């Protein structure tokens, strides 16, 4: 392995692993001096640590693909966060992630730019009697012209992550930030909820979703009451990621008065049928949007590129207009969707 | 034991531990089949855990105190994160922590009253040669009143702990809620930054008071609708947070009305009597120009810390009785050197303050 280790910008502060060099692998170290093995679980690949004369174990991974991806330890048959890292929610826990640095890495760099503000809004949802947490960025000016109103993105995560997802992991703040002060996108908020939402007496992870209820009666009508929101449909958009994705595409095709911009990241046909034939009238979608975006990594699994290739089939037979944008060498994963974002956010608004 | 057991409030999403039971022991669960000695460390003290025919580890610990407690598992010598909990930072680590609830724990409850922003707010210091960043808290009705201007609070962290303590563990948005609701406190905002603050390319010396007379507070009376005057602006923390905030208050009587330090003052780690002509350069010499810098001066302690905190404290106490300069004093009962003590403190000077 190339020795040009460096830590990583996820370590915790004062933590000198887990590291990344050059060749875009991971190294990890542990101290476990009564252990038997110890192993780095990454991209669904066990790697054997190696123990050293003072019971320090390390280790490093093949390489990776650039961009972010979860990770853990195991130390013999404990899986458990690796203490170098901060962490994420996803994969249905709070645990570790690694960032192995990208090309393009600059779109979501800290700069010197202006930086929005990125708030936590705790409220009771009474569709789900339970109490609820969403996160807003503003943009930098929000404070300048506070007769000035602005229009919002209503952004959401796939399964097994929840409302922090986007504004961490996806470094939605930084990447806005960047593409408002470069001029390419229209200052804007984003909106970031949980799109697990159900009814009071259910907890079955195949009970019915609520979220679109959700959105439309209790978030939606709140961000408009409590922020300097244009609150048109032209001043509106809605966008997700996976599960996520498919979500709001429903919500999109339901509220046709209240979004004109969708963008469906690696979501998972006879349009007379499909989604309760929405998408059979071809002119009342093109009418409805300004903005129809589908993202794709090239590096997806199966299903998610046959997914979107029977839907821009069905979409190119019916003469629905849409953009379509390939995330290279990223899998499903959210370098993918970072960067889907990046390529959906300059187009809104305008 | 009780087997009164259930979910703690900071178990991650459909984590059935660690557990809490009447008693306040805390149970927590592993599997790990090929490990040799599990342990829980929490309270200073190290249990060892059970494993069963499954490889699943579990155990219990003595009696806590009420409230919030810094913990690890220790797996074969691996000092690592409980996968049952959500984590926070302290003890110089993003790790895992207990609540074991209070009997008043209603005041930082989650509760259905309006309910204020918590922003995180990214800026780059020139004193440091760093990018740093701080939270702050806008009142419920912040939005609501575009003409209206607030006070503002700046609060601070301990020693090994960060700009996320007093917000998450701290719980200080809730309390602000609560006590803003009750009509207890005034609304204000609450500015929680970073306590570690060096010269560039630098136990080097701090220059924390620098950034945040410099830096931060023109940064936040510029962006936020603030009254910037020192009647308008308290300052305290907790700990070296306690310790920090008292230099800074009495190099800045020009800024500040208003200081409370929870379990700390500056004669920190001594516990001997003070001679208030030479301590802290005499800021206390003069009692009577104390007393009319301070519309309340605060200091709050655990009847429960651990030695030197209290013998501090009585001393810097027996400093102010003797120069007749006047302070609020507050004890939490049951509780030592942690976060339960500083939310009851905040509970307690929050609504002294801007009055
Ligand atoms: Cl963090």
């Amino acid at each position: 392995t190339v020795e040009d280790f460096k830590p990583s910008e996820v370590n915790q502060p004062g933590k000198l692993y887990p590291q990344v060099n050059s060749e875009r692998k991971v190294r990890v170290q542990i101290s476990a001096p009564e252990a038997k093995v110890v192993q780095l679980d990454l991209g669904g690949v066990k790697y054997d640590l190696t123990k050293d004369e003072k019971g320090v174990w390390t280790g490093e991974s093949a390489p990776q693909q650039e961009g972010f991806h979860y990770y853990q330890l195991n130390v013999d048959g404990a899986a458990v966060p690796d203490p170098g890292t901060i962490y994420f929610y996803g994969a249905g826990r709070w645990g570790s992630g690694i960032e192995v640095p990208a090309h393009d890495a600059d779109f979501y760099a800290l700069k010197d730019v202006p930086h929005g503000l990125l708030s936590e809004m705790n409220y009771y949802s009474n569709l789900t009697k339970a109490w609820r947490r969403c996160f807003v960025y503003t943009p930098a000016g929000y404070g300048d012209n506070k007769d000035k109103r602005y229009p919002v993105l209503y952004l959401q995560h796939g399964s097994f992550e929840d409302e922090t997802g986007w504004g961490r992991q996806g470094k939605t703040n930084l990447i806005l930030d960047n593409l408002i002060a470069a001029g390419k996108a229209v200052p804007m908020l984003v909106v970031m909820d949980n799109g697990y939402a159900t009814k009071p007496g259910e907890k079955s992870p195949f009970a019915a979703s609520i979220f679109e209820e959700v959105l439309m009666n209790e978030v939606i009508p709140m961000i408009d009451a409590k922020f300097r929101t244009l609150s048109g449909r032209e001043d509106r958009a809605i966008a997700g990621l996976s599960m996520g994705a498919n979500q709001t595409m429903h919500i999109a095709m339901n509220n046709p008065g209240h979004f004109a911009y969708y963008g469906g990241f690696s979501g998972t046909l006879d349009a007379t049928t499909f989604l309760n034939g929405k998408f059979k009238d071809a002119k009342a979608v093109n009418v409805q949007f300004k903005v129809f975006f589908l993202g794709l990594g090239t590096a997806e699994p199966h299903p998610f590129p046959g997914v979107v290739k029977a839907f821009r089939q069905m979409m190119d037979k019916q003469g629905i207009k849409y953009v379509y944008y390939e995330s290279p060498d990223t899998a499903h994963e959210w370098l993918t969707w970072r960067r889907a974002l990046n390529e959906f956010a300059p187009l809104l608004f305008k």
